[PDB]
């Protein structure tokens, strides 16, 4: 048996987040704004 | 064609960052740890 858990921290959420692959270019502030979107999706799905 | 720049902020970097994809599962704290890795890749090549 297995479950969706964080490989970097070990936390398990029902709304769980996924690692990057590169659909569009962002800078330092763009990437952190994606993490605002990602952490907001974990907090409540849009 | 055109230069690489942030579509979310408008900033350009020499080691510019890229959007999500879905490569492995993380939680809220794991995804922000990827932000630490991402912003560190941009910051270590200036």
């Amino acid at each position: 048996m297995n479950c969706m858990t964080c490989q970097v921290t070990g936390e398990v959420s029902d709304d769980n987040l996924k690692l990057a692959g590169g659909k569009l270019v962002l800078s330092k502030e763009g990437a952190e704004q994606i993490i605002s979107e990602i952490q907001n999706q974990l907090q409540n799905l849009k």
